[PDB]
């Protein structure tokens, strides 16, 4: 999207409503979602 990824609860990239312990705001593909965050990563 040309305007952040889900805009709603601050993502990088997919949106999963409630994603296990998170709110929205997924990692990616080649992106290992730090263990106290999921919706962000720091790249595998």
């Amino acid at each position: 999207e040309p305007v952040d990824p889900c805009f709603r609860a601050n993502c990088e990239y997919q949106c999963q409503p409630l994603n296990q312990t998170s709110y929205l705001c997924v990692c990616a593909e080649g992106f290992a979602p730090i263990p106290h965050e999921p919706h962000r990563c720091q790249m595998f």
